[PDB]
């Protein structure tokens, strides 16, 4: 009936191998060609079994957590689109991976910061009002989900569900920034800004720094951490398999069509920005860009065409809606895989909240 | 305030850590250990005692694996606190136990669809046939045990052994009815545990032969693999943790210790795996009795010996204070353990007090 594309158990900056996805779908009716080398390394290639109308549901990935627990990791954006496919077509799918959390750590000295035993960073923000020595702890940016196809060698993007920016070490306040989505190919899919932490990788750019995440046509690799942090104690918070920019004391940027810009300096309260999502004019945007993802991304492909209601208002409070956002509300409430499977009802509660503040409301 | 904390060095599963993994774990700390590369000492951390003094060695075993449901509470690992008089330049061999493999979540889509509750092939197995032998897989891995032992003329001598809890079963709806087991005499021979389809635990000195059962410390304390029939179709890998843990199948295997944990003969999705038997040697004093507290891997804390969520602890601190003969046990546990002194480990401290009340010593 449906095909679900996951990260095949791969986590971090580099993606799955062929054997990882072989084990991830062994007795399942799903087979993919995983690239062994080149820039298509870690991208799953899937053959369509019919020439029908499909509904590709792309879900980005979350950013990392800071050295504290006073933050919820910036959730990954969702983009649902209905597309027309022809039998035996090749769908190149990059299931973006989660940006690395700062905690828990295998290093005793860093784990001491994670539980509260070490206070060197708080001391530096108190005696010098800035972090220049004890860098690190800002979670790495999350990776975006890239669903695209190849047109005479050059790749054409279909859906790009952006990945969330990593959280900063001393982050406290929650995000106010809306979800950015693009429909025109006239604007370029450039990489995000990189300062101390790395910025997210775009759709097509030229990555120069190690800590900044790479673009998709560049192989889409999670950026490294800043050297100050790896040199002082080795607090590696690398970005995710999409455009995930690795994070220093500031959170790294997330990936997307346009990468999420990271903090220009080493501000321990500055989180990384989420990426910019993308929908192709060759398809139609089913539901707008909404952050919902808790961990790794995923891609759902299916053929196009009572007590559970009271449960959702307990999770999400009184949500102001517009008679315009009713169309989007219905398609979301009854036809997505989040608002139907009870285990993913926690996702649906998130989806609605962001639909209330949405720009198309 | 100086203390030496031995962890798992980031290793997991039936095989322990390497020397580089531990140098990476104790990178910028005043701790450095020697980890073996082959043989029986593969994964064990050798530690040179820095001075001649009376130390408190707190050994914590490793928890067991979850069941064939994501919403399953795991069998916690046993904690043993002891005071030992140690000499300078004494080589302390410390094995930090590793938790057993969880059944949920899992990368395989078929296995994962069982963990969320939509696929019910296991529930149909008992309806068609009386005995479950085809849809094997769903249990929890046996938690590894934590050993702290010295070497006398090349023969190993134990000091502290904190048993690891055996993993839980697929349909583990009801809880168990047994307390912690502790041995205090070397006369009692520490042998391997009883193994059925899901392997049993691992003892201190034994001659293990079953591949699905955990191995003893004299053999290497390698975790036991899962039963072959569970790898037949979907390949539900649920191996026991490093330290003598047992593979789980569907019922869940037992953890290790001085004496290996017990496992059932028939694949029952309700019966869990019995945890191992802890050990404290006669030369050291027992500070507090054995209590199940660890939620993940084990650990060891050595230190020089002297002499909002707080409300969830006060429900237990009330009666324990003046009710039994173990009032001092509660006081020293609440004021001297790093579970109760560090505010982040409050949950661990909550499991301590709870287990002090149910224990037959009180």
């Amino acid at each position: 009936v449906h095909w679900l594309f996951t990260t095949c158990g791969a986590s971090g900056p580099h993606g799955p191998t062929q054997a990882q996805c072989n084990n991830a779908y062994q007795n399942s009716n799903l087979s993919v060609e995983v690239g062994s080398e080149g820039p298509l390394k870690g991208i799953q290639i899937w053959k369509v079994p019919a020439t029908d109308t499909y509904s590709i549901s792309g879900y980005g990935a979350a950013g990392g957590k800071g050295g504290k627990n006073t933050m919820m990791r910036s959730h990954g954006v969702s983009v649902l689109g209905i597309f027309n496919l022809e039998k035996d077509d090749m769908l190149y799918i990059l299931v973006g991976q989660q940006g690395e959390d700062a905690c828990p750590s295998t290093n005793q000295l860093i784990q001491k910061v994670c539980i509260g035993e070490n206070n060197v960073i708080e001391e530096e923000i108190r005696v010098n009002r800035s972090v220049h020595e004890w860098a690190g702890g800002g979670g790495g940016g999350g990776g975006a989900t890239y669903v695209f196809k190849m047109k005479d060698g050059v790749p054409v993007p279909l859906i790009i569900a952006a990945g969330g920016g990593g959280r900063a070490y001393g982050a406290k306040t929650d995000t106010f920034h809306p979800e950015r989505l693009e429909n025109n190919s006239s604007v370029l899919g450039l990489n995000g800004n990189s300062g101390a932490a790395g910025g997210g990788g775009g759709w097509n750019d030229n990555t120069s720094l190690l800590w900044a995440g790479k673009s998709l046509q560049e192989g889409a690799t999670g950026g490294h951490s800043c050297p100050q942090a790896m040199k002082k104690w080795g607090w590696e918070t690398r970005g995710g398999f999409g455009g995930g920019g690795g994070g220093c004391s500031s959170g790294g940027g997330g990936g997307g069509y346009i990468g999420g810009n990271a903090a220009s300096n080493n501000d321990p309260e500055m989180d990384g920005e989420d990426g910019v999502s993308f929908i192709s004019p060759l398809g139609i945007l089913y539901t707008p860009a909404l952050k919902v993802m808790e961990g790794h991304g995923e891609v759902n492909i299916k053929h196009y065409l009572r007590m559970k209601d009271k449960f959702l208002k307990h999770l999400t409070g009184p949500l102001y809606f517009s008679p315009k956002c009713s169309k989007h509300f219905h398609r979301l409430y009854h036809n997505t895989r989040d608002c139907t499977i009870p285990a993913y009802y926690k996702r649906c509660a998130r989806l609605l909240t962001r639909l209330a503040v949405s720009p198309v409301c």
